């Protein structure tokens, strides 16, 4: 895979977090995030993918040891963590062709693990529209509270 970078972006409270939504196979809610192009630096590529799926600059606010990365089937992803912006900030997508929907969503109402179908006897996991975010939250979770208490 090659590798993968954006952003979470938490507004004043620390309370809530700004997710995007896609289409078909990227049909759920995630972290702003895109594939980093030949010879492009990673705070760069961060910048650049959050800007044209949320219309929001970040790269005055990026800092360099700020990020949470994680390696899912052997493809690096690394969010940026993008603390105090403003609930009342206008965001708007560059291209609409794959972004639906943009949303600030509270931090601790959010999934961290999807539910299984032991109910049911059935092995694997129920869906979940949440499913590109949920790896990130228990990492941010204690993140936040080394940073902050
Ligand atoms: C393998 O390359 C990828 C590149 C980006 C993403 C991603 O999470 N996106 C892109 C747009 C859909 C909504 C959520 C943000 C996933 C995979």
């Amino acid at each position: 895979g090659v590798p993968t970078y954006g952003a979470i972006i938490l507004d004043e409270t620390l309370e809530n977090v700004l997710l995007v939504q896609g289409y078909l196979a990227k049909s759920g809610w995630g972290f702003p995030k895109g594939k980093v192009n030949k010879e492009e630096a990673p705070h760069d590529c961060a910048a650049r993918e959050v800007f044209e799926e949320t219309g929001f600059d970040i790269k005055d606010y990026i800092c360099k040891d700020d990020y949470i990365e994680l390696r899912i089937n052997d493809q690096l992803a690394r969010l940026y963590i993008i603390p105090g912006i403003p609930k009342d900030t206008k965001f708007n997508p560059k291209t609409r062709r794959e972004i639906r929907n943009i949303e600030w969503f509270s931090i601790e109402k959010l999934p961290c693990h999807r539910n299984d179908m032991t109910p049911k006897s059935k092995l694997g996991l129920a869906p979940n529209k949440f499913f590109m975010a949920i790896p990130f939250i228990r990492p941010l979770r204690d993140w936040l509270s080394r940073r902050f208490g």
